[PDB]
């Protein structure tokens, strides 16, 4: 029906969101490391060294605690509202944001514990944050589709 409708257009909006705060975080890490390494390079000079220094000082602990956020809260709305999914042809993508969900949520704690930014990124860029993006693309495929399931 129309609701369904609703409810479709609801997870995808919070799915591709969530899609784009991984993408962001990542790329985040990325540019910091890059930044980090120049700044502490034994064959750059001073002039290299400050400007990466400076590029490398953006990254905050707190924007990416934010971003973190951020993303759980577009997760947990579209793992309520994929109740709705059960028993429908999206229906796994109910499960598959239900576990999303709890896995951020650790990934929150774990940014808590740390108290400098390039040791928290370090800490959440790991194993089940590299497989957050797929297994939400595999969620995004599941409720967004415009043919056969191939």
């Amino acid at each position: 029906d129309n609701r369904y409708k609703s409810y479709l257009e609801g997870v995808r909006y919070n799915v591709s969101a969530a899609i784009g705060s991984i993408d962001k975080i990542y790329n985040n890490y990325k540019l910091f490391e890059e930044q980090r390494t120049k700044m502490y390079s034994t064959r750059l000079d001073t002039v290299t060294k400050d400007q990466a220094k400076k590029e490398a000082e953006k990254f905050t602990k707190e924007e990416l605690e934010k971003d973190l956020k951020e993303l759980l809260n577009y997760i947990q709305v579209s793992a309520k509202t994929a109740t709705n999914f059960v028993y429908q042809k999206e229906q796994y993508a109910k499960q598959r944001l239900d576990k999303l969900e709890t896995e951020v949520k650790t990934l929150i704690s774990e940014v808590q514990g740390q108290s400098h930014p390039y040791e928290a990124y370090k800490a959440i860029v790991r194993s089940k944050f590299l497989q957050m993006k797929d297994s939400l693309e595999v969620v995004k495929g599941v409720i967004d589709r415009d043919g056969p399931w191939y």
